[PDB]
């Protein structure tokens, strides 16, 4: 983002009287009191930076800070010296385990600008005096830089990132804007209810109405065990139901990409493409298949049918992989982005929660008790070595889905002591 791009004034001339209609970065920034050639990111910079983003709004009368944490202090109510180690430590907390940068997103109106200078220091791009992340913070006391990880006691925010939405050309104020679109974040006349508005409003614009499934994003976590524990379950689950109820023709609604999950199954496989629903759940309706049973695998829909074998995401789940979203949705970040709207029970009112099962017909070859361990085994009395630690590793992945926020439900039929018979 080029320092001489233009930047549209007229949202701060109510804090700011008499602002030039022509400013460039480069003049707001120096107006604002100051590897990092710009405070100020595109669009597209902070999408691939979704993780950094923390909504902030100044609201004045002694003013109030607000941040997308839920978070409101006063400034002076406290003066500054201290209000800058409480907004350091908070984000902090909230983005070491997130991001190596923050992002504020603003609906600029003036305070939240030219109050930075009060806590926050730039300079060229550093690196953590205790570590080899990007420095994101700055301490006078010991004139030493630190990441996210390692700033405790740090009192200034260093080279945070910053993108004013209203430059994005709305009509009307934050409010108008934001409720088009979400009912969830009300606005309570405290900063931090604008700086919620704020982000959610650059949520949905950037991952609810503009998709960029291209976009990559940052191993942070238990990605790749989870994401190998759901093809695990999904192979698991949908090979058990063919089993039990030998179902004549399988209907696999979903990702256009999809795979037969359960490759050597005897039944009719039928391939149905639905895209990641990241606005509203899909109408069952305008979707349809009461043939032998449905797999539903991560495609939301509004009304499962009775048929159906369903694994979806439940968007109020805590994890550093899911942020919060609009409307109730979430942003789920494990390598793409994938806005997901909000989970409801209701969803699943023809179907039942799976239970957790273990099910393999593989020759038992290289001590667990467990009723829920379905081999020929278990059935004989005394489940082998090699069927007990494939045993052990399917729940640990089970385990790692289920706490990464996905849930199982199947239809009310589904048995699992149709399988004993299968040995
Ligand atoms: O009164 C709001 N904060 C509370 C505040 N305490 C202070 C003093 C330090 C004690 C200053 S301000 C507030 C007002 C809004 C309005 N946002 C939407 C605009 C009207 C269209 N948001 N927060
Ligand atoms: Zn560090
Ligand atoms: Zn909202
Ligand atoms: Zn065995």
């Amino acid at each position: 983002l080029s320092v001489d791009t233009k930047f549209k004034t007229e949202g701060l001339c109510v804090d700011i009287p008499g602002i030039p209609k022509d400013m460039t970065y480069r003049r707001l920034i120096s107006m604002m009191g100051f590897g990092y050639p710009n405070m100020f990111i595109t669009r597209e910079e902070a999408i691939r930076h979704v993780r950094a983003w923390i909504g902030f709004d100044v609201e004045g009368c002694p003013l109030q800070l607000g941040f997308s944490t839920g978070v409101n202090l006063v400034a002076v109510g406290l003066p500054w010296n201290v209000v800058r180690i409480k907004i350091v430590q908070m984000l902090s907390d909230t983005l070491k385990n997130l991001s190596d940068r923050v992002v504020f997103v603003l609906w600029a109106h003036g305070f939240e600008l030219t109050s930075m200078k009060y806590f926050v220091k730039i300079g060229p791009e550093r690196t953590c005096c205790l570590c080899d992340r990007r420095a994101t913070c700055f301490s006078t006391a010991s004139d030493t830089y630190a990441c996210w990880h390692h700033s405790i006691g740090f009192d200034y925010v260093y080279n945070p990132f910053m993108i004013d939405v209203q430059q994005w050309g709305f009509t009307g104020n934050l409010q108008s804007n934001h409720d088009l679109y979400c009912q969830v974040h009300g606005n309570a006349h405290v900063a931090s209810c604008d700086a919620i508005m704020t982000r959610c409003l650059a949520v949905h614009e950037c991952f609810v109405k503009r998709v960029d499934w291209t976009i990559e994003y940052p191993i942070i976590g238990d990605e790749l065990k989870i994401n190998a524990a759901c093809r695990k379950v999904q192979h698991m689950v949908v090979k058990a139901a063919l089993l039990a109820d030998k179902f004549p023709v399988l209907h696999d609604i979903g990702n256009p990409k999809a795979i037969k999950c359960v490759p050597q199954a005897d039944v009719e496989w039928k391939f149905y493409d639905a895209q990641p629903c990241s606005d509203k759940a899909y109408k069952i309706e305008e979707l349809f298949f009461t043939d032998g049973v449905c797999l539903f695998w991560n495609c939301n829909v509004d009304r499962y049918p009775a048929n159906s074998i369903v694994c979806r995401f439940d968007t109020r789940v805590l994890s550093n992989l899911n942020l919060p979203g609009c409307d109730g949705g979430s942003l789920y970040v494990n390598k793409h982005a994938f806005h997901t709207p909000a989970f409801d029970k209701s969803a699943f009112v023809n179907l039942k929660q799976l239970p957790f099962f273990y099910y393999s017909d593989s020759p038992c070859e290289s001590p667990l008790k467990s009723a829920t361990c379905i081999t020929r085994c278990n059935l004989g009395g005394a489940v082998c070595r090699h069927h007990a630690n494939e045993y052990r590793l399917y729940l640990d992945a089970y385990n790692m889905m289920i706490s990464a926020g996905f849930s199982l439900w199947v239809y009310k039929q589904f048995d699992t002591y149709n399988l004993w018979n299968t040995f």
